[PDB]
């Protein structure tokens, strides 16, 4: 099956002719290239809508702010492999990590996409989430306990709490990727010594036109969350590894001049003054990563065959909402 | 003509949604918006901001809407492809209800001018350009056959009502259709042709000569409407184009086209395009011997004149399937027998 798509949509040696497990497919070793082909290739098998994400990835690939679209079908898709490996939690907080994943974040920010502007994303995915939440039934004794004491919190009027938060304060909408963590950095093979290009940002299944604050709120969330702990609840949750003001500062002082072309050239007290604003514009918006990812994590314990504790997920969400709420005064 | 209420309200939304700047901010009484193509399937619309109002980017004044079985990904993702290559008007929003894409202003070419030695040498160069790309489509040249057994199979299958729709027909299928269908393989199974990135319907209809650059020789025309391209035989795309000499669709009277076999490009005519498409294609061209420049040449000749036989073949067939299918008013029936006269006619020339 994989081998007719790699037959047929592939040039050069792969016209006349391995696989790994996501797929890995490849030409033999003592195969020669006849041309500008790559020798190893990744397969996507997926499992309006299918319309705006392969526009999307054609798009990305086209501009080079992504991996190469090989060939697209119905079953899914063959893309460009990286020699690569994502970024660990740990390596979030490295300054030149931190301030590379800023600017690629400015340059995603920037990228004009033939897609709603309207900025529906945010509130319309929290309300169909959320309508879903209180209508699942859990079967097992121990996770209708815990959504009953996720909904004990009454999260209907929590999100028209957040709603008159949000409202009240003003961030541009820009192309967002959403879903700004480690997972979705890659650390390029060979370039580990570079200082300012060694990473790509992939993975944008949930990019859209979306306020800027909630594209970096939601990564100074994902400095809290390793999801490589190898056994249940499948993730660790740390709050004291939500970045410090230092921390946040200089994400934004990388943030800033790579997104806005005047910033550099603008006063020291100026400078100041829209960091200051940003830094609230942004930790107001981590109250919305913990409340959207809080009730897409419920909707998943329900639907999700993946090996991974959700609801414990939903309840160090939500858990962070709350402590966000109070650091902030809110 | 403007559209109906409910068109316009939609249209003034995707706008203001879609595109930024002054559409932004815009009322639906500032929305300026006007018929260019009407129908069922694909209506065209101009949409504007009025004169009046300042632009604050780089947004447009005017867009095209176009409104409108996964071959809208496909679609979709080579418009998006094309616009991001410079080759194809700009994608501004994607919905499923259409496009919002470039305005470009410009006419279609008219059939004669197909003729024209610079308006032809272009063409080339542009065909040529085309075929170089590189695009995520299945690279086997299974659309050529694939299409002609697929009309085939609905055409065998066809009953008409109109009695001179039925007495068309009768004359159609006594060809044996099948048999001329396998004659027609073996003849391109001997016919070497490369496969490339294809337009697959290189008419005058989809050529904009660019407002403003009738005095530029080399760029003032642009290639567009890409929903036939695919993988297929170079030989196709040009044969299918020297085969587009003959008709005028712009007729104003039943069947609604002209068909005329002598307006067939002269070997002279198709050396001239042949003689742009070559250099343009593979650049280090010019600098092979002339009896190797001379070889590759007629050997292309043979192959694009062969091909033209695929080009009446799978438009005939297409035009009695549409006969069947489509409510757009077209003398389908007469374009298909102008194709099939064409089509043996063709084969005489040849001697095949
Ligand atoms: O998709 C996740 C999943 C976590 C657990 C799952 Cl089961 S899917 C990640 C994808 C890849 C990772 Cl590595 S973590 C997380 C990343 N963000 C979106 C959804 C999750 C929370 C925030
Ligand atoms: O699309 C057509 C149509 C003709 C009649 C129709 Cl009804 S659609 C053209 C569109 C615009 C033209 Cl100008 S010709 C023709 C161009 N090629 C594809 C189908 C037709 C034959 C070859």
């Amino acid at each position: 099956r994989a081998y007719l798509w790699c037959k047929e949509f592939l040039p050069g040696a792969w016209r006349g002719l391995h696989i790994s497990v996501l797929f890995q497919c490849s030409l033999p070793d003592t195969t020669a290239t006849l041309g500008d082909e790559p020798r190893k290739v990744l397969l996507r098998l997926y499992g309006e809508a299918m319309v705006l994400e392969s526009v999307m990835f054609a798009i990305l690939a086209e501009r080079s702010l992504g991996p190469k679209l090989y060939g697209i079908f119905p079953q899914g898709r063959l893309e460009q492999f990286i020699p690569s490996r994502r970024l660990d939690t740990e390596e979030l907080s490295l300054p030149d990590i931190s301030a590379e994943i800023a600017e690629k974040m400015a340059t995603f920010h920037g990228m004009k996409m033939p897609f709603n502007k309207e900025p529906k994303w945010l509130f319309g995915t929290m309300e169909k989430y959320l309508k879903e939440v209180l209508r699942i039934k859990f079967t097992e004794e121990s996770r209708i306990k815990k959504l009953h004491k996720l909904l004990s919190y009454n999260l209907p009027l929590e999100l028209e709490n957040l709603r008159s938060l949000l409202e009240s304060t003003p961030s541009p909408v820009v192309f967002c990727h959403n879903d700004c963590q480690e997972g979705n950095i890659l650390l390029l093979e060979g370039r580990e010594n570079s200082e300012k290009q060694k990473l790509m940002l992939i993975d944008f299944e949930y990019s859209s036109y979306n306020y800027r604050g909630f594209d970096i709120g939601n990564h100074f969330c994902e400095w809290m969350y390793d999801y490589s702990y190898e056994k249940y609840p499948f993730f660790r949750a740390n709050i004291r590894k939500y970045p410090t003001k230092k921390q946040q500062l200089h994400f934004i002082s990388s943030y800033l001049p790579a997104f806005q072309n005047d910033f550099e050239n603008l006063s020291t007290e100026e400078k100041s003054i829209i960091k200051e604003e940003m830094l609230l514009e942004v930790n107001r918006f981590a109250l919305a990563s913990h409340f959207l990812w809080g009730l897409w994590s419920i909707v998943q314990a329900k639907i999700s065959s993946i090996e991974f504790g959700y609801m414990d997920y939903a309840q160090a969400r939500f858990d962070a909402y709350f402590h966000q709420k109070r650091k902030l005064g809110v």
